[PDB]
């Protein structure tokens, strides 16, 4: 509550009062992000920009004072000679009276081309392609049924891929032409067009090259005139619903007229929310939707103990192949696209429990005012439907000593990132006995293309004119565990078999378990990349023992299927050195919050930060401020089930943090839940309990839903 | 129903008869397993012996006559010159008029020692363990203040551990000394002695070895005298409750007096249950509690069309190290212990949801009547807490052109099995959209031996005096899938790089993904062993095509982190050779039904059934009936978290199948569940529904717990 404000994201109040501070500085020349010209300066990005470490431990532990606390704004400079990108310290909040210009980057000049893409350049894209393809307008017609002029009923579309060229400084941007209908990422028309907007000058912008049905036609005039001529084989596209709409059909032979059963909580939440502070039996810790990256979890404690300064949503990568050139062009790094601005309104009852708390808002994202995000994010306790411990302890003779039981439940932090086709769930789960967990559900709308035979040595025909191609997702999560404080070592254990003589019997021999651990002194030691074995335990250790001699210790368990997808070394994979390593650990520097950013997906050959730079220095990493860095991810081949979405059972990744050796026992004993029954030879066991049994009714308010997303 | 009861378990009455029969044969000289005697011919197993897949096909497919039924009656003929155990068919049922021998095994001499330890059996060692300690009767009081003999208020207990002894035919058991309190289980004395109970005269059976404290002994006179004579160094051991109980204690220091959310089935269950036959939306399965191996499922449809004809549990093992000489011993296969008849009482609220189905079942397992065992299993439908699918179609200007989302809901058929310190919670898990998985949760107390600081080589200090041993958990399932009927083939399915001119700009190239396949021709091709990385996507694959051109095919997908433990071929892994291969396909047969059996746990050198040998002839697997083989697990390192018990979040193995191409689109869309809002600029969004919102109350049956199980 007054701690965790530290971490809190910028209020709307926040966010109009740092505009209206860079409004008034009349030099910076702004503009409305609607303004339809590239020719602009515009704020197009501001978020609170989180203090050092040293200084909010400092308030949080030492009784200091509250660090100053300040906003990033990021500012495109387009209106002038050589165009810009420029970060900015903004502050102090309240009360603003500087903005300081943010880590400079000497030798870089492609800062303009590496932009993410707004809604303004996308307005002057459409300009541009009803321009360029007016040749086309009967072959669109004729092929489609559908159009980008006049258009009414049957209005064309595009789906714009990334990266865009085929080096630093490039923005030729490969589109996807399809129909806009219900779920029209599953509609592409055949044709694929490459638009140079590197220009600030949308009138400079040019179709440099087409692609249709298996053919280059360099000019939409070309595939006209060759068209026209008899001389281009094309295709002609096409109650009941669009295979691409999520409305039913079909009928179970065991069919389901009722709703199926639903959480009830009629004596409230047992978490007390405050701000962006939330208590939970041994839990404490704070959040934030950081605009740029996602969802964060700060200053995580259980019983009082820090265990985690910060486990943040890093970069989400889709690594793409194709028969198409936009299908091989594809590698979506989402950061590009605002990953954290993008947490569209949960559904109750569907998204989150009925009984859920949410929690609203604001992102300031390309965009001219702060936007409220209503239900951006949720908080719930569910029952897990597996109890978090249970026992039948026996008496091996009809009957038992006693039965115990602890029913299992889990608090959830949920947003989502929705920035396109895709629809990511994103999940911090906390264990009342100290477990931690972190989890990404993928589903939505897959990226897909038109259908041809050679596009099958990249994917899948999930319709009659449909390639669902062949990609990985991969995550990156930041990891900062500070285990019962800042200073922590890295250990991990294996077991190794011993050969011994049987020492109870001489002839004979036992080859049998014990314990092996290996300890890790330098960053590049502690680099697992995907072809060395992960160790089984991975451990970061307190110097404090626990009551058995043991050191307290929190272990990382990763669920993933990631592997090396691009080459180390190779061109665009210079943006994502991090998928290199399943785990890495690295000494905490100010340098090195951010394993990604805003850029890294429109200039990956030359981005702002490598991660694989971090190891350079191999530092050593024996009791210091450790921050684990992970990979988590999964080959995802396209199947005729994906349609009209990818379902999330079984499409998630993530980790666990487990207490080891950290607490004297099971930290959840202390939790009332519990129940144990005893045996009694002539009534009732006695059913032993700490709360009440219960079975109260309650009643969730009832569904709705708003689905916008404007300025208050 | 109808159809389903060919896979059901033996009724009450049903084994009433089998035994009545076997009771009449006055030549077998039976008598009830209380017998206080080794010496005794007793039927020690009964359960339902499922018939041929060929004939259970031709029932189920080609409307043929009903297979006949029978029992599997496993014999111990201690009454004889030369002991054995043999197994028979014993039917028709009803009426049963023969007992026909099962699978002879030519050569082989230790089928009595193999054979599980029973009831009478640990009665006559504890007789054993009374008398030979006599000697030692003062320095238990001295060191432990209990005893074996009156003992009353304190009792010594043991704990035997197993395999017993250094090769085939041998039953020398390792026994760890403990104190009968609360949680026992955590209470070694630092006592541990080996009994030879070889012979079916208990008084030939004696304490062959002792081990205190670091130390052997040779007899507990020799002990004794050293003791008496100042030459042994002991350790005299030990409101509030026991730190083995599962009674609170500590503080969260955000309490919590209050119970958390329920889940309420107002409408009741949406599944069908009927007899051991289920229905649930598209799916269509039996199941079955073998006392032996434990659950099953079998006959899986989803939409009319077969998946897998059975997923079974096969063999559940810990394997452990030690620095005593029963750490060291211990390598527990459960199915020599009864892995299916352990059912015991699930507790409703905790152990499944109170809005379970709870189902009883009898036992027929080392007992003189059949065993009523009640709510063995439970099923149930619960909330996710994660959409099975959603969607937020942005307009990117604002507002939003729909969302859409189904709520997450799933079918569980659980089971337990608590053998004696572990409690394995199982799961067989059933999506709407066709997806099932399989699940095991390990809870319950951990095996563990006194604490001497050679101990921590093998381990963690746990409590003063308790060392936590180190082991894996091995998992093994037998999954025959045949997916859209008998005949599959196996595919697997990875991504590989191309490296190729880029079509549109020649000076560049192209590095990106392509979609490999890999067909298998032959049995050994299909034996992945634990260095072989397992390819990303592994398939069985009907002829059939979907729509869209593509096999039909189900993928398998492994949760564990299962590695080789035991050295292949080295003497006590022959007993789990299928713990090479997290997955292993075979043809189908009716002699490699199952990879364990419960002769492995007392004769792992030379068991009965060798999975590596299914692999020897090295078949064909083209088109074929194709089973997998699935071993899952993980390497435990016991905690000091894991007092008084193992928590099941982290701690769950196993496995999903998932529809791969097999349906034309998501076979979820049959679901009414879902839901679509639709935006309007007037008034409120139209929440377009196919089932009715609902906010029904209804109030669980009150809690209940009976932890006894009888005859009837
Ligand atoms: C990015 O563009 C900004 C805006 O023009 C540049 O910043 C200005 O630089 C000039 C010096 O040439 C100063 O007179 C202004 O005071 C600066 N204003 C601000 C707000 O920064 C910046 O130099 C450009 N970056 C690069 C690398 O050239
Ligand atoms: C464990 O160690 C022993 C001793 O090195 C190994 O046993 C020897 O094995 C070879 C055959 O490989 C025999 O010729 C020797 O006679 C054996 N000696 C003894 C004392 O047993 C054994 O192979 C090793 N086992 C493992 C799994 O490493
Ligand atoms: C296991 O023990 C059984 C019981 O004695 C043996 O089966 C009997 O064998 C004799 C032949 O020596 C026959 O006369 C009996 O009719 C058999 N009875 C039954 C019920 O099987 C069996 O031979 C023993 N197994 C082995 C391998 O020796
Ligand atoms: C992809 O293939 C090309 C051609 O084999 C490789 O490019 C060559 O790389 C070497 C250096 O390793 C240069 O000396 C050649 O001039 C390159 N030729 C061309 C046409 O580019 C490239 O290294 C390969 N990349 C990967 C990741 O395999
Ligand atoms: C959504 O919220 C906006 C902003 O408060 C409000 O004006 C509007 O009426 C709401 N719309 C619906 C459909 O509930
Ligand atoms: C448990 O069930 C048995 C068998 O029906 C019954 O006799 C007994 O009264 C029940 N015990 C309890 C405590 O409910
Ligand atoms: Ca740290
Ligand atoms: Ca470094
Ligand atoms: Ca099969
Ligand atoms: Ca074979
Ligand atoms: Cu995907
Ligand atoms: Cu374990």
């Amino acid at each position: 509550p007054r701690k965790a404000g530290v971490f809190s994201d910028l209020s709307n109040q926040e966010l109009k009062a740092v505009h209206s501070f860079l409004w008034s500085k009349k030099e910076l020349r702004l503009q409305p992000s609607s303004t339809t010209t590239m020719a602009k300066n515009t704020v197009f990005l501001i978020e609170m920009l989180l203090p050092k470490k040293y200084h909010v431990l400092r308030f949080l532990d030492k009784g200091e004072r509250h660090p100053v606390r300040e906003a990033r704004a990021v500012i495109f400079f387009g209106d002038q000679e050589h165009p810009n990108v420029t970060e900015f310290a903004v502050g102090p909040l309240p009360g603003p009276c500087y903005m300081r210009a943010l880590s400079p980057r000497p030798g870089y000049q492609s800062s303009w081309a590496s932009r993410p893409i707004s809604t303004a350049e996308y307005a002057l894209l459409y300009h541009t392609l009803q321009e360029a393809t007016k040749p086309l307008h009967q072959f669109f017609l004729n092929t489609t049924g559908f159009s980008f002029q006049d258009c009414h009923d049957r209005c064309l579309a595009f789906t714009d891929v990334a990266p865009r060229g085929v080096a630093s400084g490039q923005r030729r941007s490969w589109l996807i032409i399809q129909r806009y209908v219900e779920g029209y990422f599953l509609h592409p028309t055949g044709l694929e067009l490459l638009v140079d907007h590197g220009s600030t000058d949308a009138g400079h912008w040019a179709v440099e090259q087409v692609w249709y049905n298996g053919k280059f036609y360099g000019s939409p005039e070309e595939l006209a005139r060759k068209y026209a001529d008899g001389e281009v084989d094309v295709v002609v596209l096409e109650e009941p619903p669009l295979f691409s709409s999520h409305k039913p059909r079909g009928d179970f032979p065991s069919p389901i007229h009722v709703s199926g059963p639903r959480l009830v909580q009629p004596h409230g939440p047992r978490f007390r929310l405050e701000g962006n502070a939330v208590l939970y039996g041994g839990w404490s810790f704070a959040f934030r939707l950081r605009s740029s990256s996602g969802l964060q979890v700060l200053n995580v404690h259980f019983g009082g103990e820090r265990i985690a300064y910060e486990v943040s949503v890093q970069e989400a990568v889709a690594l793409y192949g194709g028969h198409t050139p936009a299908g091989m062009q594809t590698k979506y790094l989402d950061v590009g696209w605002g990953l954290g601005s993008v947490t569209h309104e949960l559904a109750p009852g569907i998204d989150c429990p009925e009984t859920a708390t949410f929690l609203d808002t604001f992102h300031y994202y390309d965009a001219d005012d702060p936007v409220h995000y209503p239900r951006a994010l949720c908080l719930f306790e569910m029952p897990t439907g597996v109890p978090l411990r249970r026992h039948f302890n026996s008496n091996f003779k009809g009957g038992f000593n006693f039965y115990a039981g602890l029913k299992g439940q889990v608090l959830v932090l949920r947003t989502t990132s929705t920035v396109y086709n895709y629809d990511y769930i994103w999940d911090f789960i906390f264990y009342p006995n100290g477990v931690m967990e972190a989890k990404m559900h993928a589903t939505g709308y897959v990226h897909a293309t038109f259908y041809t035979p050679e596009g099958l040595r990249h994917g899948t025909r999930l319709h009659t004119h449909l390639i669902g191609n062949i990609h990985t997702h991969l995550v990156h999560y930041r990891v900062d565990l500070d285990v019962a404080g800042t200073k922590n070592s890295f250990q991990t254990l294996q077991m190794k078999l011993e050969n011994i003589t049987n020492p109870w019997s001489p002839r004979h021999r036992v080859v049998q378990p014990t314990l092996e651990q290996t300890q890790y002194s330098w960053e590049r030691q502690a680099a697992f990349r995907f072809k060395r074995k992960l160790p089984k335990y991975l451990l970061f250790t307190s110097p404090q023992e626990n009551p058995w001699g043991h050191k307290r210790s929190y272990r990382l368990q990763i669920h993933s299927m990631a592997d090396q997808v691009l080459p180390p070394g190779w061109q665009e994979e210079q943006a994502i050195t991090w998928a290199r390593y399943p785990l890495a650990v690295t000494k905490y520097r100010e340098s090195e919050l951010c394993s990604s950013s805003i850029y890294h997906q429109n200039d990956p050959w030359d981005p702002p930060v490598v991660f694989e730079q971090f190891l350079h220095n191999n530092e050593n990493i024996e009791n210091e401020d450790l921050v684990a860095w992970v990979t988590v991810g999964f080959l995802h081949i396209p199947h005729s089930e994906d349609i009209p979405n990818t379902a999330t059972p079984g499409n998630s990744v993530g980790f666990l943090l487990r207490p080891f050796n950290f607490f004297p026992e099971d930290p959840s004993l202390a939790s009332r839940d519990t129940v144990i029954v005893w045996p009694r030879d002539n009534g009732p066991n006695y059913v032993q309990r700490w709360i009440p049994e219960d079975r109260d009714c309650s009643m969730p308010p009832p569904f709705s839903y708003n689905g916008t997303y404007r300025p208050v």
